[PDB]
């Protein structure tokens, strides 16, 4: 085995770099009305915790089917109909609280007033729902936020999940037009998109190419106008296994859109459910550890230097959605597409859940250190130059600093995957060779590495013998297991060159993340809150917003019980903003208050106080 080489020159900003992967997404259970129960739950509610405590931002919105069976009606047509939008205002709440945007499926028959969007007293009547809704989350949240959302279509019309709605090829036509007259009535700054499925080659995936005509040249239903709004386009395509056939795929597709549609051309395209193999309940022990982990990387990587970066065709992909926020099911807590594993715990009284992040969520978490400035690098291997499209891989970027609270940074994600299979009897020697980093102050360098022996939680669950049930201390083990090997920063050597050569397993992930010093220390912590998880522990989530730099080594959390004085808290250096805190005393009752610690060892000032009384 000759070494991957892999050459990142530093000097050399090459165009900038959009985090287009920054979304998740999931659908709730049946019965479709009681959407509410299983999205306002104890679970869901720590579930996007687990989603929003990725730093810098790393996951933004969360795509959520069924939206409008949260709304319930009263009356009726003639009679006079009335909306009740509380369980909506609820879980765009918890959204808007862990920092988060809905992408905003305009999906569901609001309790079952709308079955037939062939019947025009109905498509008036959505008209007016979606425009009552954005008028309405306008003035909750601001038309700035709002602004921001990703207004879309009903799900994969194509798959006829419409539940108990007649939906046509032409009742869809008319029903896209009520939703964009409908936001259009509220604001003309809303961004509307779909269809959101397929685009198989004719006549397969009628709706989808049919909208695609509708909106070019057919006329609106309401105004009477030629072509009707589509801020964006938005196909689902999986991998069947393969990271590189999603990309394939979508080429195909795009080709298409870019011929028959010459308008459309620079019409934003998204994959917002651009999954390596379809079905995310089916059992599949990749999706447990980091196989799944790095294998997400391999595609945003490949969507990077195939696609967006530099090309021929130059399609205009805006997007990529890993549909994963799916709550899990045993007897499958690990193995399933989702970000986090869930345990019901139903032993203690009374019951309650705990969640484990996964290592894809983990790796979200990497790809958030990521700046806006792509590097030159060139993986290969002999002397042949290797592109994305092989089982390792690399990304790297460089930050343009500005005020004195911020300064020069590089971060360099190296892949090592095979897409779904793995091979723990490898190992893969890598040489990075960096360069032309430019003079700075302080200039240090840390490593963060995931593989399945060290960085699984899974591996240690199924080492303990897979309990149903693990006790308080087989989750502390379980946890110890979520975050990445992390060494210390070293200063750089002089020069502005850096040679690692580390030996990757695989599947496995290696962020090299170079800091220059910042003038100034880091900026504050907040939103700290403490939810209960149960008697003797709670969970610690907090906003990293004023924080300010990235090159941050940990947050210090420390906890005062009665009234006595401060004390650190012992744990594993993460940049996760959230912390499960499980005392093997059980003593939680007190006060926390937690703080940045940059890689110079300089604290940020403390949160505001969290005052915590446990109840029992
Ligand atoms: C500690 O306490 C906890 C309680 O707090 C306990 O937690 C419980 O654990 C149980 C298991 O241990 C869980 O049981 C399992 O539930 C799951 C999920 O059920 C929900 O969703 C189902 C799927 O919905 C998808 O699909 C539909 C349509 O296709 C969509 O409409 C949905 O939107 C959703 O779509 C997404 O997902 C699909 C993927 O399939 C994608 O393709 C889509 O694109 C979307 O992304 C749904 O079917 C369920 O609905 C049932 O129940 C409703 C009431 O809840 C009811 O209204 C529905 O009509 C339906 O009822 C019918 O079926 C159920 C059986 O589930 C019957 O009881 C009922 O009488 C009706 O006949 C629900 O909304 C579910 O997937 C599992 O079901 C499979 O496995 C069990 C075996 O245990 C079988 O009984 C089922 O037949 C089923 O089939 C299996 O076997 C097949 C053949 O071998 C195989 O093909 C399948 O792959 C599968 O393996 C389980 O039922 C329980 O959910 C959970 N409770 C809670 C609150 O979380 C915990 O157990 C306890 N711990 C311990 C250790 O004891
Ligand atoms: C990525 O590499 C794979 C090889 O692993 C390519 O698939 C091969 O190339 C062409 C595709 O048109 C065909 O001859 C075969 O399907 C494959 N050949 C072999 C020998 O495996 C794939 O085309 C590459 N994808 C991209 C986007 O470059
Ligand atoms: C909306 O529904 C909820 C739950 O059923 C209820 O508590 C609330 O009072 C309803 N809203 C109004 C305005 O009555
Ligand atoms: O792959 C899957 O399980 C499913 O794919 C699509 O059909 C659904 O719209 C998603 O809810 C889910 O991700
Ligand atoms: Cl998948």
């Amino acid at each position: 085995e000759a070494p991957h080489l892999v050459h990142v020159d530093a000097a050399r900003a090459l165009w900038p770099l959009r985090r287009f992967w920054r979304s998740t997404g999931f659908c709730p259970p049946l019965p479709h009305s009681q959407a509410d129960q299983y999205v306002l739950s104890w679970d869901q509610q720590l579930n996007l915790a687990y989603v929003g405590a990725v730093p810098h931002r790393g996951i933004k919105q969360v795509r959520t089917h069924w939206l409008l069976e949260l709304v319930t009606t009263r009356g009726s047509t003639g009679r006079g109909l009335s909306y009740n939008f509380t369980h909506l205002d609820g879980y765009l709440d918890l959204l808007r609280e862990n920092q988060l945007l809905p992408g905003f499926e305009l999906m569901g028959s609001a309790s079952g007033h709308f079955t037939d969007f062939e019947d025009k007293q109905q498509v008036f009547e959505w008209k007016d729902l979606v425009s009552s809704l954005a008028r309405r989350y306008i003035g909750r949240y601001g038309l700035a936020h709002v602004s921001k959302w990703n207004f879309e279509t009903w799900n994969e019309p194509d798959h006829h999940d419409f539940d108990n709605v007649s939906m046509t090829m032409q009742g869809f036509l008319n029903y896209y037009d009520a939703c964009s007259e409908g936001l259009r009535a509220a604001s003309p700054a809303l961004r509307l998109g779909g269809p959101g499925d397929s685009f198989h080659t004719p006549p397969r995936s009628p709706l989808s190419w049919g909208l695609l005509r509708h909106c070019h040249d057919g006329t609106n239903f309401f105004t009477g106008e030629a072509g009707v709004r589509l801020d964006y386009i938005s196909l689902h395509r999986k991998g069947a296994r393969s990271s590189i056939s999603i990309l394939e795929q979508e080429k195909v597709v795009a080709q298409q859109i870019r011929q028959l549609f010459p308008k459309f051309a620079d019409t934003p395209i998204y994959n917002d459910e651009a999954d390596p193999l379809v079905g995310w309940s089916l059992p599949q022990p990749w999706r447990a550890d980091v196989t799944y982990a790095a294998m997400v990387v391999k595609v945003i990587a490949q969507h990077q230097n195939l696609l967006l970066a530099n090309t021929t065709s130059a399609f205009p992909y805006a997007l990529l959605s890993n549909d994963n926020a799916f709550l899990s099911y045993h007897p499958h807590p690990f193995a399933q597409r989702t970000l986090t594993a869930r345990f019901q715990v139903n032993n203690t009284r009374p019951p309650h859940v705990q969640l484990l992040r996964k290592p894809v969520l983990t790796a979200m978490g990497l790809l958030a250190l990521l700046d806006e400035e792509q590097l030159w690098a060139e993986v290969s291997q002999a002397g042949t130059v290797l592109d994305s499209n092989h089982t390792v891989g690399v990304l790297a970027s460089a930050h343009r600093p500005q005020g004195p609270a911020d300064a020069w940074r590089a971060a360099v994600l190296i892949y090592a995957s095979d897409d779904t299979r793995a091979h723990p009897n490898r190992s893969v020697a890598v040489t990075l060779r960096l360069r032309g980093v430019p003079p700075g102050p302080g200039l240090v360098y840390v490593t963060r590495y995931l593989d399945n022996g060290l960085c699984s939680p899974d591996g240690e669950w199924r080492r303990l013998g897979r309990p149903v049930f693990p006790t308080a201390e087989q989750f502390r083990r379980m946890r110890a297991a979520e975050d990445p090997v992390a060494a210390a920063p070293r200063p750089l050597p002089a020069g502005g060159r850096l040679t690692l050569r580390p030996a990757l397993r695989l599947p496995s992930l290696l962020l090299v993340h170079v800091c220059a010093r910042p003038e100034k220390p880091p900026g504050q912590v907040t939103r700290l809150r403490a939810l209960p998880l149960t008697q003797g522990q709670l969970v610690l989530v907090w906003s990293d917003e004023h924080v300010g730099s990235k090159c941050l080594w940990t947050y210090e959390i420390q906890f005062s019980q009665d009234g006595k004085a401060y004390t650190p808290v012992s744990r594993k250096p993460s940049t996760f903003n959230l912390f499960v805190f499980s005392p093997d005393t059980g003593a939680v009752s007190g006060s926390y208050r937690v703080r940045a610690l940059d890689y110079w060892a300089r604290p940020g000032p403390f949160s505001d106080p969290v005052p915590y009384l446990e109840v029992p």
